[PDB]
């Protein structure tokens, strides 16, 4: 399919212009131009003059651009014709040899590349502020805000795999239409062609795929090809459209993700977006969709390092429990105690066959099922010591299928030509909709067949009931745990009989993972000294034995290691008093010079070594080594976890500083209630018993995501429409609002059922903020009407219904829109607002208010209780 | 005179002494006391013996052993017995030319050096675990921990200054002692030849002054002299021997705290420990407390880096003060519209002469005193464009004495002919005690002067006619301001005038802090390059006026100053559009490559430009050349500070949230109060009202530990000691105590000044434990007393004082060990304590408890003012 060098063909939406490398005279030209640049007069032939098309400006411009050096700054450039002074968008680029001039008539924003890029601030904005540590979800973001920014039918993002065939990762379509979540592709759609010419031209657009193209008219007297793969009219496929036809999508628009592997760009996928209708979108949209597009590629580079950095972390922790088991008492001590040899790998069951006594942890086989599958290992593997299989069934194992399909992969090894080891693996499931690449591997680019291909299907393919892979550390740990074991009890090779390979003939791979240790006795002297550690100092073993450890192997002169300096001493020193006292690993950052030149920075971890007696006998030591990056995380999340948990005494101390005097009053209300007075003062001290009520109780407290137990008590409402009043009218009193009492006497004489604080906290704070646009001599409206309905079998509805003003310049619409949980950066003092508004709506209640003529009418209704 | 102390044959008599040559092992030197304290109940001990003719066999054998190793200094202390009777011995070693010294100290009836660093531990966990920024606190706990470990009458750090002076900064002594807190001594006082041995020997202990002391013999027969400097048994000059009898400590430790500024090294001071009797201490305790000293010299080193850091994050504030509001209403845009002119520069007043009107602000003397000040800079400078005067008295203007204590320094700047700018600091009180230094150049002490000093109590000398000084940088930039005040309104050096006279012509400040700014208009065309940045980046403001600033100047390739990579391209370009759409400045982390080819790593500080109409004009922004060590701290703040700010909003959502009804409370309380009510009602009312009143005053947000100040006015004592004392008796309800009338009569009777809002947190509060573990039937005593005595010039004192009794269980150890604030684990009620320990600390009260036979006693004093 290499034709797309060689076609002249455009898209009949545009005219297409060529120009020479220094005349600037036309040399080719579309059937089109002609209609749209001069009509809506000489004929636009070979070598007529630009001037004679634009007015003076444009074409002055025109020429500015043409004679810039980076051309991509400057377009698009708008430009006007001659007499009807049409307006188009000149997009300019240049190939070798020619010019090559798009022209698009406008308002079917921006004029330049920085203007263009303006448009998606907001989206980049929306992008930045994920939190970190998820694909998925930056996917869904990214591709929900390019469907808000283009307005098409349908965007979906597609990643390719390494077999070059590819899926879809998220999608945002309109209702109505056939999801196209999780479904694979064969690798032959796009091919190979396609997608090297996508690492260049990073965004196409296909406006119609019945329109009637147009021909380009070439000059036959230039001794140049005009190719046209850099232009924004192309042609495509009769193939492609074909295939665009059967889809029923006519048109289309696509970017390019390239990522930066290490550099090396590699094409991670394409944001493709379909309509059923014809669609045209000006060229400024299509370059901020660009230049989003390459924020989301920045994005998933470091999605990438994220995952790097975890499965370091994972070898750590795999060579800290190494380290752990090293000390305790071998074999039985792997499987007694905890952590054991579950925790080493990441499996689903264990076992051990220690002198034919077998120790099983977890789902695992009968007992009766372990002899004779360690006798086939036996004696058909003699040749080596540690296997591994995602499938009983694939290895050879007769009576696979006997033992039921709860587990399916093994990784096993002989610490003894008796004994063994061996780790069971669960058989997981699950299947993919579609062929992944249907299973035709070489390339098949013929350029000869029209459409091998039409409609579409589920197409499930069926599985091998499998287990997942052993990844290389998972099988390092198992063979440094087969040598610790080995040794303490008292060349060869490892099988990898993978599925589709059926065979692998890997080494024990001799790179296990015991960290770099030493250690010292009670005095100082130096005790122990790993061969992973004399390589990595170059000292031998025998030049560091009955030295002391701090002054004469460390240290900072006349030393086998010299330290940096003083500090360095000093803290190496603490390190190894303090480890006498505690057992916690902690680690402290150790850096130290090698015999010849190397500033080697790692993680030291001290532990006493603790004898049978109960009595220290030294210090074991051992040193892990840690890139810069993890180091700086570490260091990062410490500090965070230590400023989190600092609030935590104020928030304390805060709250008991509220308590305590809110008890007193409690101690000074109850006290004065001896002296009664009139019927008034008794609801007066009701109303501030209930106010101190909900006070203690917001001091009292999912609730602030909205959700609500709903504490239930009985209670009426006069004292909690009394108190809703008598919270808020202090603030009023201020800017001169004045109470009118407008609310009915027919809604207190019928008995309510509900609590009092839980009732009045969603009451008092509507109109708080009233006063803030309130101007002096205001006017307060509050009316209520109960409605008893009788719903239900022992509880009715008293259904809620009262109308609160709503005066001044009130609540302005980017203060209302926050009401709605539209927006991010919502003030403090309107949180409140939607924290009522919530704990309304948990009982499928509403508090709203609407704007009207004059001044607006807030309505409360609430299904609260009847008690009646 | 180094050259006495080289050439002593005396030691002090509490050990003995043996001088061995470097091949043979034979003593060449031995002391009187040896013969009979290493041989009691018998040889000739002279020249020639053996070593292992004193000692048993495994003795023998170990200091054999230790005789022959390079760095000794790690293998002692080392044990040693007699073959005599079995006496103990720490055997001390160290080497000099041709002779190995070994000294011997007798061990008490109750082995290397990483086992005497041990002793230590909890002191160097205790420096480690405080917060850093302040240098008080950290003296304070050194001291502390030195006295508790060491066990003598007096510690004190004495700090060096520069003229080799020295002052007492902390203290800590048993009671029945009188301060030397604060004092200062001359420089003679310590002779440089001590100073200059301290360097190698960091502990130096005397026992006795007063002992005989005893007499070494050497053979005369050497071809070399015997050194005694490094031994820890030389006795010590004898003027000191008189000096310290003078204040009669008989015995004394001294500790070097030698730090290593950036390998330079610096003597920083002593922790000198003084005893009235004869006092000794172990060697292990010496080597703990050198290891201390050495932790201590490390955190004081970290502690003084921090005040760089302040100073450069101060210096990156006056950059960033008023850099555009100039170019509107100037020059009067500086004093109206905040951040003023008096932000610029710590001053207390500033003024403004221009278009004779004066727009004075803060402190200020009248107008006419500024006239007078203006004629006299243009009379008698003629020739000046700036100065800064310390103490205007010292510049000797005829008017200085009309305005007296109320204005001192000056700073005055001149914008033109006849405008100038002033900075006014007032008169600030400072005084020094024993004198600063008592100067007596050239080594007045020189071989002569046995004592020509006795006891003296004090010396107190008051320096009048004197300011804080005026920095360096604090003039950079009053000259800074000036340029762009010059410049906006269409080579001279500043006076200095500080100390004594001698003016200092600086050369016009070669310092005008002015970061380097450029700027684009709304295209993207850059506008302006200002001489800062076309120096920092060595190109010319032609090669980039006219061109486009993102790909021509700032571009990945083929550009003026190349960026890093592709991923610091989409970075510069989103933050241009965020500037523009957002207005507020916006600061991020910039690096590029200049055109010579140097890594530049700087924070770019970006802000919208716009017009009188309001319309966006374009963008200008400026970078900010942090340091390395301030770019990593700033982003590693950066890095948290959202997390910090997103739970500050949602702690102070709360505040609101019980603010609301707490008004609710006031409305109720105060409509109540409006109603006939007999005295009991009327007093009940006051008591909750300032009950309720603290609920207020703590919720004006530090607020756990350190800035804190306690309010002050005058009140009568009898409401705080009613509410208090009322509000909690019924708070254990369920175990019915008995509460009667216990306090003296003639505490309630008077008035004095003081806040009872506080009065109430502290006194009120610390009653709450008495409930919470007295069982049924508990009795409490309040005994109050009021000492009113005129102990000062104008504040009369009413010293509080609080008995309060103590049943039941009590405090147990542990509770209590966290009132003094030396636990990590501290409870919510222990953490109140200490905080209101502290609270009540600031102006010397002290609360604790003593227990008694029965009940415990506490005792409470607070100093308090009367107002009578
Ligand atoms: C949902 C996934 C999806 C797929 C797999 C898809 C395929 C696709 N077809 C693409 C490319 C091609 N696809 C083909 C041809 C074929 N596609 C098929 O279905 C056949 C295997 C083959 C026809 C022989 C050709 C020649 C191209 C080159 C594009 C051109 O010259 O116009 C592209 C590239 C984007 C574009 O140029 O518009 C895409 C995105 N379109 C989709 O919507
Ligand atoms: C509280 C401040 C304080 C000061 C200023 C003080 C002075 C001092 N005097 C000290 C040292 C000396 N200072 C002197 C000399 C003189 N001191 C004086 O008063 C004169 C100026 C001079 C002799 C008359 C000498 C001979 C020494 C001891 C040197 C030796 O014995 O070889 C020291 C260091 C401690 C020691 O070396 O044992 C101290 C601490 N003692 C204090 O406690």
């Amino acid at each position: 399919l290499h034709h797309i060098q060689k076609g002249k063909l455009i898209q009949p939406f545009g005219c297409l212009l060529a120009l020479d490398e220094k005349t600037f005279k036309v040399i080719a030209y579309s059937e089109n131009a002609s209609e749209l640049l001069t009509m809506a007069h000489p004929v636009l032939g070979i070598g007529t003059d630009i001037r004679s098309l634009f007015t003076a400006p444009s074409a002055s411009a025109l020429q500015k651009a043409l004679g810039f050096g980076d051309v991509s700054l400057l377009n698009p450039i708008l430009v006007h014709c001659r007499t009807s002074a049409k307006p188009f968008y000149a997009i300019i680029h240049r190939v070798t040899g020619s010019i090559i001039i798009d022209f698009e008539p406008v308002k079917p924003t921006a004029a330049g590349a920085l203007q263009s890029y303006k448009l998606a601030a907001k989206a980049i904005t929306r992008l930045q502020s994920l939190p970190s540590g998820s694909m998925e979800r930056l996917c869904d973001t990214m591709v929900q805000e390019v469907f808000e920014l283009t307005g098409y039918d349908r965007v979906m993002a597609y990643k390719f795999h390494e077999d070059d065939h590819g899926e879809v990762v998220s999608e945002v379509t309109k209702p109505g239409l056939e999801p196209y979540l999780g479904l694979h592709y064969p690798a032959t759609d796009i091919p190979q062609a396609a997608r090297f010419l996508f690492m260049k031209n990073k965004v196409r657009m296909i406006v119609d795929c019945n329109a009637k193209h147009a021909r380009v008219l070439q000059d036959e007297k230039l001794s140049f090809d005009l190719t046209l793969c850099g232009s924004t009219l192309r042609a495509p496929h009769s193939c492609h459209l074909q295939y665009m036809a059967n889809m029923d999508s006519i048109a289309s628009l696509v970017m390019a993700v390239v990522v930066n592997e290490e550099k090396r760009k590699r094409l991670w996928g394409l944001v493709v977006c379909h309509n059923t209708t014809p669609r045209f979108v000006p060229f400024p949209l299509r370059y901020a969709c660009e230049f989003l597009a390459q924020v989301f590629a920045i994005h998933v580079n470091k999605e990438v390092e994220l995952d790097n950095q975890m499965v370091e972390k994972n070898i750590l922790r795999t060579q800290t429990l190494l380290c752990d088991m090293l000390m305790r008492d071998a074999p039985l001590g792997i499987v007694s105690q905890s952590p054991n040899i579950m925790d080493l790998v990441k499996c689903d069951g264990a076992a051990l066959l220690y002198k034919d006594k077998i120790w099983k942890l977890g789902t695992t086989p009968s007992e009766f099922h372990l002899q004779e599958i360690a006798s086939w290992l036996c004696e058909y593997h003699m040749d080596s010591t540690g296997l591994s299989t995602d499938s009983l069934h694939d290895a050879g194992f007769p009576r696979a299928l006997s033992l039921g399909d709860s587990v399916c992969g093994m990784a096993a090894v002989r610490i003894s030509s008796k004994d063994m080891i061996f780790w069971f693996r669960s058989h997981t499931a699950g299947e993919v909709r579609w062929g992944g690449a249907k299973h035709d591997p070489d390339d098949r680019d013929d350029a000869r067949r029209m459409h091998p291909r039409s409609s579409f299907k589920a197409f499930l393919e069926v599985v091998k009931t499998r287990s997942l892979p052993w990844k290389d550390y998972e099988m390092d740990a198992i063979h440094s745990l087969q040598l610790i074991l080995r040794n303490a009890f008292k060349t060869v090779m490892d099988k990898f009989t993978r599925i589709e390979g059926d065979y692998k003939a890997i080494i024990q791979n001799p790179n296990p993972l015991i960290p770099p240790i030493f250690g010292t006795d009670e005095f100082g002297w130096c005790t122990e000294w790993n061969p992973a550690m004399s390589k990595l100092t170059g000292l031998k073993r025998e030049e560091v034995i009955d030295k002391m450890l701090l002054g004469e192997v460390f240290g900072t002169q006349k030393s086998c290691c010299r330290l940096k300096n003083q500090e360095a001493f000093v803290n190496l020193g603490i390190v190894l008093n303090n480890a006498v006292t505690s057992q916690d690993p902690e680690k402290v950052s150790f850096a130290f010079f090698t015999r010849g030149g190397k500033y080697v920075e790692c993680l030291l971890c001290v532990s006493k070594k603790l004898d049978r007696e109960g009595v220290v006998t030294g210090v074991f030591c051992f040193l892990q080594l840690a890139s810069h990056e993890l180091q700086q995380a570490l260091h990062v999340q410490r500090l965070a976890e230590r400023t989190a948990v600092k609030r935590l005494k104020a928030l304390a101390y805060i709250k008991r500083q509220i308590r305590n005097p809110l008890s007193g009053i409690m101690f000074t209300r109850k006290m004065i209630e001896g002296t009664e007075l009139g019927p008034e003062q008794r609801r007066i001290l009701q109303t501030s018993a209930l106010c101190q009520k909900q006070l203690s109780k917001i001091l009292d407290d999912s609730i602030i995501e909205g959700c609500l137990d709903l504490e239930m008590k009985e209670f009426t409402l006069n004292e909690v429409l009394t108190a809703s009043t008598s919270q808020v009218m202090m603030k009023s009193n201020g800017k001169s609002v004045r109470i009118t009492n407008e609310t009915g006497e027919e809604v207190m004489s019928d008995t309510l059922y509900g609590d009092s604080i839980r009732l009045q906290q969603v009451l008092a704070d509507f109109m708080l903020m009233a006063v803030n646009f309130t101007p002096s001599g205001g006017q307060l409206t509050v009316s209520a009407s109960l409605r008893k309905d009788q719903l239900g079998r022992s509880v009715h509805l008293a259904n809620l219904e009262i109308r609160l003003t709503h005066t001044g310049a009130g609540i302005p619409e980017f203060l209302l829109n926050q009401m709605f949980g539209t927006e991010e950066d919502v003030s403090e003092e309107g949180l409140s607002l939607m924290v009522s508004r919530k704990l309304v709506k948990l009982m499928n209640g509403d508090v709203q208010y609407l704007r009207q003529a004059g001044k607006s009418s807030f309505i409360i209704t609430a299904e609260l209780a009847a008690a009646n």
